[PDB]
């Protein structure tokens, strides 16, 4: 039986229609143009021979409007003159003397870890593919991204309102990827600068295992429920020894609790007894525990409830 | 280690744009307008009760172009007027008084098993979600679909060619899908008639899971890789005893070896052993074989190459 769990990524029309290309100097990388102002990650200023240590004060204070040279190629093609810049954290505002016609409603955002969002890659301002990743304990994301990859934004979408929660800067050693929010931080402890950094511990993220195994159960798969139960302070307490996050239930997790009769209780006692082993059984065709799938997926993939 | 690898979608702009709803008595379901053509699936037109032995050429004679009520609510609305209607296999064609003004450069095409597309989920003419999905060997698609999905689309894309392969039909007992293609052929050896069907057994796609152990050599995950090899013409032997599909060498693959200094034969053996189990060791965070990435994919998110 399949799940009827896919990646699923929002349609991304939206979001396509904001790329452009900004360079500067040797550098290029991509922007999201909305209303008056390109945002793109502030690194494209620096010179090869600073990456490891810009200073990006200085580098800042060294641009003219001339220095930025912006441009939209798919769609309705425009050629952007840059008529002011600024930078907030990582990132450059650039404010453009076209507003895009096609400025969706948006909103900035930062997502949390366990939550998913969409991300379109793009290349030399040309969007070239569509995915969704959650957000890990680590603040890094697992994604695909190449070089040229950066200034490609992550999103998500209530009603028809685009909340803009993430901008690629980095691909960090293990081969995950991390980058900004619209507020200018890096999610994490990261800094855009190329050398070497410390990487957090990740852990599984246990309201998505959860939402995983009530995705099984509404597949007609319970093998692995019991009557037997874990509180949520007992569960909390052992997920700090074993590399699970802590869970927080959800009106999300609480509407698969009262669509399977199942509680949430019985699954955080069903996933102590997972991790030290499945036995050679399988769950939803997997013999490991599944946390990127959150309970809004489950509630959206398998329930149709948005 | 992350792999690099996601499920990678097209951008769906192109497509969303070609969206629309369309009517018919008491079913709704979507269509894709490309010119002065709107396509969607043509049982459209049964009544309920017919659902499950539909006379589809005595629904056809019966309707007229008032029968049909299309209508595009996204992006650049617009109500359809239909001129002129007919049927193509398990499609309708429907012919309308405006071209699409964003019709997109297409073909159409049909997806070979092993071969990956991009997914545009829509619900009464209005994209929902995106994803990608493997053509399996039993012409099933391991999709995410409710009910209202009908008429969504499925496509590749070559430069800026969509090429469209699938509209989707019909959820299969096992939670997998089926649909057409535009020459209006269902895939496999199904039909649009909602009655319990036999569904093919599926298989192992060779050639993406050797696409996976490159990607796992790229990854610098070679545990597996030993000097024994496995021909091709014997490994096609095993394969059709163990339930794989016959491996076809290509271009694609013939990179990925080039690339690793690993030939295919030695992938090959490597299968069959591992087929008999793993032995406790993972390979790119896996213990079991993976068949969902072609050797298109892997040539693209890990090498960069298109
Ligand atoms: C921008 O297009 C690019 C995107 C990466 C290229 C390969 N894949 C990517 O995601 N970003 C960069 O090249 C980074 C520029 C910095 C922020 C100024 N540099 C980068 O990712 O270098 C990686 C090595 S340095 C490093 C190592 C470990 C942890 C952190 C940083
Ligand atoms: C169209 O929107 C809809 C899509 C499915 C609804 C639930 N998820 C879907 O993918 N398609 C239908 O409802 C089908 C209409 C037929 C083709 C006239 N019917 C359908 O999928 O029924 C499934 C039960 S009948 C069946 C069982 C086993 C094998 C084949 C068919």
């Amino acid at each position: 039986h399949h799940s009827g769990l896919v990646k699923m990524s929002h349609p991304s029309g939206d979001v396509e229609a904001c790329m452009v290309q900004v360079t500067c100097g040797s550098m290029t990388l991509n922007g999201l143009w909305l209303d008056n102002t390109v945002w793109c990650p502030r690194h494209v200023m620096c010179p090869a021979d600073q990456l490891s240590d810009p200073n990006y004060d200085a580098l800042l204070i060294s641009m003219t409007n001339h220095s930025f040279s912006v441009q939209k190629h798919i769609g309705a093609p425009a050629n952007l003159r840059v008529v002011g810049h600024a930078m907030q954290g990582t990132l450059l505002k650039l404010t453009v003397d076209v507003a895009n016609p096609s400025t969706p409603a948006y909103t900035f955002t930062t997502v949390k870890p366990g939550a998913a969002f969409s991300v379109l890659a793009c290349y030399n301002g040309r969007p070239t593919g569509t995915f969704t990743v959650v957000m890990r304990p680590n603040y890094t994301i697992k994604g695909s991204f190449l070089c040229g990859s950066c200034g490609s934004v992550g999103y998500t979408k209530e009603g028809s309102v685009i909340n803009f929660c993430y901008m690629h800067q980095m691909e960090l050693a293990n081969g995950t990827h991390t980058g900004s929010a619209f507020d200018g931080t890096m999610y994490g402890a990261f800094m855009d600068k190329q050398v070497h950094q410390v990487q957090l511990t990740d852990k599984y993220c246990s309201v998505n295992v959860v939402a995983w195994l009530y995705a099984a159960i509404l597949n007609g798969c319970a093998w692995f429920v019991k009557p037997n139960r874990t509180s949520v302070v007992s569960f909390n307490e052992w997920a700090l020894a074993n590399q699970f996050t802590e869970f927080v239930g959800t009106q999300s997790v609480d509407m698969l609790a009262v669509k399977t009769g199942v509680a949430i209780e019985q699954l955080l006692y069903a996933i102590q007894q997972l991790y030290t082993g499945f036995q050679g059984k399988q769950i939803l065709g997997s013999t490991m525990l599944e946390d990127e799938f959150t309970p809004e997926d489950v509630n959206m993939q398998i329930m149709g409830v948005v």
